[PDB]
């Protein structure tokens, strides 16, 4: 800990904070989650070691890397390799060309990280734009799935009621019905994200959170004209299969990586520029920054 220098705030939590830090003797930059271990519940104490254990298990080019776990007097540090490219969604709105192919490229990377989570018995439970970063400012920076603070460990394909966790706009139907759930919830979130990547606004939305949940449980999304008239049928097909209410028939991550819009991207995904999507995303990002 004394080996690290702390700088600005990168995030905030109930009993934690995320700060940019640097390894003093070598100058390597990291993102450290600083948890005040003092006056911490037993429940909260198990969640902390569960996050450390989960992050330690995940080594993948599309997942953030845990560098160190540190226990000090009254504080605990979760040190991750720092990614400097910012949010994927903020990078897209800065582009001059953005098409289905780019969205397919992004979702493919997200699907690799989700598939690598599920192959290791880990369900993220909170897939959302804030947790989708870009490795660098380099042209071809890799997408990085971040923040496993809500992730859970599961055995095989055994569902269970693991609790009401996540973000309202991305919650699956089965979590809202308080049914047992598992890996498919991440794939419902990927469906929401993919929808937003194509048109720039969420498939489910309402001022009243109670109406939102009725929309989600009913699968009350559609592909309205005119913006969806130019989206390929294969792109709507992949979304459909992710936003499938029945969790058993919902497409898995390994199946989605073999969908023609993903694996045959160069000949299936449209290359047309979608400026209206860029414009909508700019508004979507602005609304997020308020809350
Ligand atoms: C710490 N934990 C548990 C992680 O999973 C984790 C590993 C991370 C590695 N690199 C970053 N770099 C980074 C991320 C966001 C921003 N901001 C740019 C300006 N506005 C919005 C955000 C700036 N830099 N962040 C990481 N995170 C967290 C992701 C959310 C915050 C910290």
């Amino acid at each position: 800990t004394d080996e690290y220098q702390l700088f600005e705030e990168l995030g905030k939590g109930a009993f934690s904070v995320v700060r940019r830090c640097m390894k003093i003797p070598t100058g390597q930059e990291y993102a450290a989650k600083i948890i005040n271990t003092k006056k911490l519940s037993a429940r909260d104490h198990q969640k902390l070691e569960r996050e450390a254990r989960i992050c330690r298990l995940l080594k993948h080019p599309n997942i953030v890397r845990l560098h160190d776990s540190i226990s000090e007097e009254g504080f605990h540090y979760l040190v991750f390799d720092l990614v400097t490219g910012g949010e994927l969604f903020e990078d897209i709105v800065a582009r001059e060309y953005y098409s289905e192919a780019d969205a397919s490229h992004c979702i493919q990377q997200i699907l690799e990280s989700v598939n690598h989570c599920h192959l290791n018995g880990i369900v993220h439970r909170d897939l959302k734009p804030e947790n989708l970063l870009l490795a660098s400012k380099s042209k071809g920076a890799a997408v990085k799935l971040a923040d496993f603070g809500l992730a859970i460990e599961v055995q095989g394909d055994q569902q269970a009621w693991f609790g009401f966790a996540g973000t309202p706009g991305y919650l699956s139907p089965e979590v809202l019905r308080k049914d047992p759930y598992g890996k498919p919830v991440d794939m419902w979130a990927c469906g929401v994200i993919l929808y937003i990547l194509l048109v720039g606004y969420p498939p489910f939305w309402d001022e009243d959170q109670h109406r939102l949940y009725q929309q989600i449980k009913a699968g009350a999304y559609d592909f309205p004209s005119p913006e969806w008239d130019t989206v390929t049928p294969e792109a709507k097909d992949l979304i459909n299969k992710m936003l499938t209410i029945n969790p058993a028939k919902r497409i898995t991550a390994s199946e989605a990586l073999k969908h023609p819009w993903i694996c045959q991207r160069s000949t299936v995904a449209s290359m047309m520029h979608r400026q209206e999507t860029v414009d909508c995303l700019k508004k979507f990002n602005a609304r997020r920054k308020l809350k």
